[PDB]
RNA sequence: CCGGGCCUUGUACACACCGCCCGUCACACCACGAGAGUUUGUAACACCCGAAGUCGGUGAGGUAACCUUUUUGGAGCCAGCC
């Protein structure tokens, strides 16, 4: 594990910010065509984060066209070039897998200001 | 017994009782009903969820007009939230 951290310390990123589980957050997510390389903000409260390090996830939930979707990205890519915070949402729990359950007005975040 | 004639009478008969005519069945057609159910539609009702929008309450964030010091603070407004 020290060797582990040693090697993957300099693929390790650092743009992110001190975001947590109940904030919400948007992700400039590119995609690859092979032709063309197109950004999509994906918005989205966080349901949890979990790993260590560069084995570190997290999942971004939004609610389209009444379809829940979940979208897990890694921590540490190329590929998402930009992580806006734009709510500190307040809960007590570090998994908000019970959102899964609930649609709307039950499922809304107490921001926090802070 | 048959036939004929005269009166009268009843009749749903009038090529006039060798008349008329009821009902069932067979055949064909038509329309309708009931029917295990199936399929559409309307209109309400009871709950759940709930967009936009008005209204009400908040608004430590943002704010050219107003008052203030002018060096900034306030009133008010807005985003936003409920
Ligand atoms: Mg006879
Ligand atoms: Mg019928």
């Amino acid at each position: 594990n020290p060797l582990i951290q040693e090697l993957t310390q300099e693929q390790l990123r650092t743009d992110i910010p001190a975001f947590r589980p109940g904030d919400t957050v948007r992700v400039h997510a590119k995609v690859v065509e092979g032709t063309r390389e197109r950004i999509q903000l994906f918005e989205g409260v966080v349901i949890k984060r979990r790993g260590a390090g560069i084995s570190e996830t997290y999942t971004v939930r939004k609610v389209s066209n009444g379809v829940g979707v979940e979208r897990t990205f890694p921590l540490h890519t190329p590929r998402v070039a930009q992580i806006e915070v734009v709510r500190y949402g307040k809960v007590r729990r570090a998994k908000l897998y019970y959102l899964r359950a609930l649609h709307g007005k039950a499922a809304r975040i107490k921001e926090i200001r802070r």
